[PDB]
């Protein structure tokens, strides 16, 4: 359970936005890239799994996630890719809808989007944000 | 105290690395940039935050963080502004350095391996495991 990401792809204004959601939290990283391909898709990786303990990917295995260059960063990584294997991803849109027109640049929406989701409180007044959970899952002590 | 980062900027093959510590657990996150602009820095900023719970943020003298677009990333994000971790990062980029094309590759593998690396012995912590106990203890 706490090792476990899930990876999707959204397209938004001709561009592509690389979502790792941490399923166990419901925590994201996300980052527009140049487009789906192994080297871009290998280096998103090795940024996450160098942030956080990553022992398994879940992927809709698209064509850059079946690249030898993806394979190589799991690897060297050590995360075990699970490619094909089973719509926050709309209140993301949703998100960057609402801070859109503070950035002149997507990418920085985006990354808006991301602080918002992570601090949100979830389940009322009485609950926890994304990132309150991702830290209490992952903490080896205390 | 949980909240605290250091920023710092290391220069190399013409391109700069952006370097925030984690003050109380050495965690580290970088990147490499064209050049040190307010936009930049301000983008960088905005990931972090949005990444752990950013409280205040140490930097030096630069021209890039009293930059307009700087402070409302700041304002924004509710951060207020204001070694050794990075001599070991710098040695370890050198070491892998070879072993990647870009420049950016070969320091996403220096974080990779310095926030996982046990330090101690049998019983001790990588600077990720710091960070984590440290966040998580002051929630409860
Ligand atoms: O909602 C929070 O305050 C929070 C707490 C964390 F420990 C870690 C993160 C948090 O949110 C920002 O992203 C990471």
């Amino acid at each position: 359970s706490p090792g476990i990401w899930q990876l999707d792809c959204t397209h938004l204004e001709g561009k592509v936005i690389l979502v790792a959601v941490h399923v166990a939290s419901g925590y994201i990283e996300a980052e527009v890239i140049p487009a789906e391909t192994g080297q871009e898709t290998a280096y998103f990786l090795l940024k996450l799994a160098g942030r956080w303990p990553v022992k398994t990917v879940h992927t809709d295995n698209g064509s850059n996630f079946t690249s030898t260059t993806v394979k190589a960063a799991c690897d060297w990584a050590g995360i075990k890719q699970e490619d094909g294997i089973p719509s926050m991803n709309k209140e993301l849109k949703k998100i960057i809808g609402q801070v859109r027109d503070q950035a002149e640049h997507l990418k920085t929406a985006v990354q808006m989007a991301v602080f918002i989701h992570n601090h949100k409180r979830k389940g009322g007044i009485g609950g926890y944000s994304a990132g309150e959970r991702i830290v209490d899952i992952i903490a080896t002590d205390i």
